[PDB]
């Protein structure tokens, strides 16, 4: 039914033994809660006081005065790395599991396990595989940090961002506040370190991806929460971010149950005081990144998460030093009273947006939708459905370099930036075919580079097949093709300014051009190239427009 | 750390295989539904017509008037059935999982085989080995009704209660409303039918147990709960019933998950109207039972649960054909007001409390505790701690039949009924500790038993090691001697009335008496009764005082 013998379908080794970690949940609690705490504590108070005397406040219409950067509008595309303990199983149906984004999530194996993705867990895996028997399988023996940002250079991208911390809260980076890190747990390397120091040396902003809740968390707690419990004061601290019922805010704590799936973790009082600030500001401090993308910020509202400390913390940090930006995922600044009135009832859609203030930028997921092109956005999706490596997925399931290109020229007339989600195997290695996506849209941007980084909007963002961008100076209008327009070009859209000249990006020769008299440009050919127009320019075809 | 090579352990058989019913939780929604839910509006609206004309109104107010029938005043001992799918594993800790009751709970492995026993399941069963895996090894190879209910008579007991309906709702009637029955699952018999006809042919007053609420049952909803549900329209309905924190009243529904935990159940719109009552209404018209003992009352308040209508109906379908009783255990009276004041807040106790009206008499569990000795009580425990069959329970967990013997006097004196719990494994037959505890009980009753049944507490219920009780016709006084008096039986508790005869219950010699000065009641002993006294009687001695 799921189980196949297709070599590239991950599945449970013949020499499987349970990872039982050298610190059971309990052993945490007793040998590290209380210092981790104490720690927390201290960072806490630094924050809080750094915003005290900072420029930027805890609150929506402090933060709000940040504005997006420069690099940020100019950059276009970014590469978003999406590696974890998920990538191991790399599974999900190749149809009929999207979520209400259009895109499927491999990278929700880990949760979706126990109950979406259970039949193929039981007949690939094994009942007796938990959670956490994924951690040892994430060898990153083929992880190669340099090269991963080498290739984000050459395809064109001009920020990097990792998937440092996903729901189940495994770092990318050695952390100070949880065991659950690739130096104790997959890789035994600082993954992060390695990709912010590639990051530096090749001039590539790098991104701080970070879930603000978890999907379960040890947590200490005065009173037991059932005459079953077999742990005295812990429990599970679970909130939205799953999607699906649960119990909130509190599970009961069953070693048998829950310590294979939350391995690592250091019980704590208070989840987001006592974790995930200082966890946030312990990253921000020693990695120093450009971009703060947050997720899982639909947990908890901003009134208990906090995040609006972590957003103020992060932009005060960088003043002076560098201009920095944040996603809009930090969560919802609705009180108590509105969140109840969208659970009771398009009127529940209202007041939640109405709720959604935080951020510099927003992050339309697979589908782009009805985007406001006025302001800043970024769509987030790999080159098929799947958020995370799909073992299924293959040249069939994934777009062609030519959509790929295409899609990409259509983001950028409007305003957004491109940010590609590149999911490797459990070893580290990139699929091929992801491979070679990137290749051909680095291909594509050594000619065409010019008239999407550092460009803004037009007018008009698209005439049939043709979509413009301009230079920030206004001087120049890029005209993408997505035919070739064969003999000749001709643009319908008023073009007011007097035109110096006009140039098809990839040839070096002027191109003739006159104003016909009902108002069209038109654009002659060159003979030499209708022969094979793809030897200049693969799938989309940019023609530069040098005004007055 | 849990399997043992013991083959009194129960586990994985070595040729299992998993149990898909033929019937998917889907069939059952496609195929049976509509016709379960047209079979429920009817019979509802028979049992409101009936309370509408009938004495008896679903009201607190009107079901306390009821009285507590004469043969339940008269009995003092029944025996519980406690047998069902959890009979198979027979598995709680010997020590430290006791519940706030004090007993321990093997009858609730096939829930907490998923959180406090799962190390245990996981290691014997297996983690592929699912709650519905059970039902196929229920086989009542060596389950006789009539032995069951001739054991019941011979141990001096006068009513019989099976457990006819527990929480995973699995019901031991060939039910309309369900095919998780005993008739399509384990054992293929209705039991119920069988223990109804031999309690018949015995004279024996009949229960009929029944769980108000199941931990988890899937229901029929316009809207579903989450992105990630993968079957429109349903869900799985949960409420208190679990005692720890869980999604309420639903969760998503994923039939990977819950399928081989609800085989057989059917889904409905709405779990009380739908299935709760018209299952209770079916069980009571086709068997006509003597006694309903409600259980799992606290899933939902009885505003939800609508659980006064089946009382009523209950009191209402028996008026003018026999005299029918009802445990307390229907669930709480409260407002939801009041119900969240317990939650906020000793003085949580005080008011659910008063919010528990409904039911003829008391159920203190396996802790007698402060009982009200003026009102009508009942305990329910078996031998050991052990509420369903322990394979671990052996003499060093058990009461002895001295202490059993002992204990129920005292009970009795008390104005107490036992509710001697008895737990099968799961081919049915009794364990040999549980066969010898019934022995001595029933020898002894064979002797006492008209010191036992229909009498009534006497103006003192203790004197030293002496327990006291009266006929019913105030004609007759028994002392309990749980030591051997030895040469005299000396009573201080002054006897008003002249006294006629005195006799050794087991003995036909009247034994002479005088009034000492001081008061006391002198009774001398006959010297061939002083060798070995347990010849006549173990245990306990009962003197016969005939007054006049
Ligand atoms: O594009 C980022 C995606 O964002 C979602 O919010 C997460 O829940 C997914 O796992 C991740 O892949
Ligand atoms: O006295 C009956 C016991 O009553 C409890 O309420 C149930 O939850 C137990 O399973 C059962 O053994
Ligand atoms: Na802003
Ligand atoms: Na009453």
């Amino acid at each position: 039914k799921h189980l196949t013998d297709n070599i590239l379908q991950p599945k449970r080794s013949s020499d499987f033994m349970a990872f039982k970690y050298e610190y059971s949940t309990v052993d945490l609690y007793r040998e590290f809660s209380e210092s981790i705490m104490d720690k927390a504590r201290s960072e806490v108070e630094i924050l809080e006081s750094v915003n005290r005397q900072g420029r930027y406040k805890p609150n929506v219409e402090s933060l709000k005065l940040h504005e997006v950067p420069e690099w940020f509008e100019d950059a276009k595309l970014g590469i978003f790395l999406d590696w974890g303990p998920w990538s191991v199983p790399g599974y999900a149906p190749l149809k009929g599991a999207e979520a209400s984004t259009g895109g499927s999530y491999p990278d929700w194996y880990e949760f979706l396990m126990d109950n979406l993705y259970k039949e193929y867990h039981d007949e690939v895996w094994g009942a007796d595989f938990r959670r956490d028997d994924f951690l040892p399988l994430l060898t990153g023996e083929n992880f190669n940090s340099e090269e991963y940002m080498l290739l984000a250079v050459n395809s064109g991208a001009k920020y990097f961002v990792p998937f440092t911390k996903h729901h189940a809260g495994w770092t990318m980076w050695e952390s100070e506040f949880t065991k659950r890190n690739a130096v104790e747990m997959g890789p035994g390397r600082d993954i992060y370190k390695e990709l912010i120091e590639a990051g530096k040396k090749y001039d590539m902003k790098m991104g701080f991806y970070f879930s603000v809740s978890e999907w379960e968390y040890p947590v200490i707690v005065d009173q037991n929460l059932s005459q079953w419990d077999p742990v005295k004061n812990l429990a599970i601290f679970q909130d939205a971010l799953g999607q699906i019922p649960r119990a909130t805010p509190l599970a009961s704590y069953f070693p048998a149950l829950h310590d294979r799936m939350i391995s690592g973790k250091i019980p704590v009082k208070d989840y987001f005081a006592d974790y995930m600030i200082p966890s946030f500001k312990e990253a921000v401090d020693k990695y120093d990144p450009d971009l703060v993308w947050y997720d899982g910020g639909w947990g908890s509202p901003v009134s208990i998460s906090r995040t609006m400390e972590t957003s103020a913390y992060f932009y005060n940090q960088a003043e002076g030093k560098k201009d920095v930006v944040i996603n809009n995922r930090a969560g919802s600044s609705l009180s108590e009273d509105d969140l109840i009135k969208v659970r009771d009832l398009d009127e529940a859609m209202k007041i939640y947006l109405s709720g959604q203030q935080l951020g510099d930028y927003g992050t339309p997921e697979f589908t782009i939708g009805d985007v406001d092109i006025q302001s800043k956005w970024e769509v987030c999706r790999s080159i098929s459905p799947a958020f995370g490596y799909n073992w299924q997925d293959d040249e069939a399931s994934s777009l062609s370099g030519e959509e790929l290109i295409k899609l990409f020229v259509d983001i950028v007339a409007n305003n957004g930036n491109l940010l590609l989600v590149i999911s490797p195997d459990g070893s580290g290695k990139l699929p091929d075919i992801q491979k070679d996506r990137l290749l051909e849209l680095g291909d594509w941007m050594k000619v065409n580079a010019e008239s999407i980084h550092n460009t803004r909007p037009w007018k008009v963002q698209k005439e049939n097949d043709k979509f413009f961008t301009k230079s920030k100076d206004g001087k120049s209008l890029f005209v993408h093709c997505t035919n070739w327009p064969g003999e000749n070009l001709i643009i319908n859209t008023p073009i007011e300014e007097g035109i110096k000249g006009i140039k098809l990006l990839g040839s070096d020769i002027n191109l003739q051009f006159t104003k016909a008299s009902n108002g069209n440009l038109e654009i002659p050919i060159p003979k030499d190239f209708q022969n094979n127009p793809s030897l200049i320019s693969k799938y989309v075809w940019t023609f530069k427009i040098d005004l007055n």
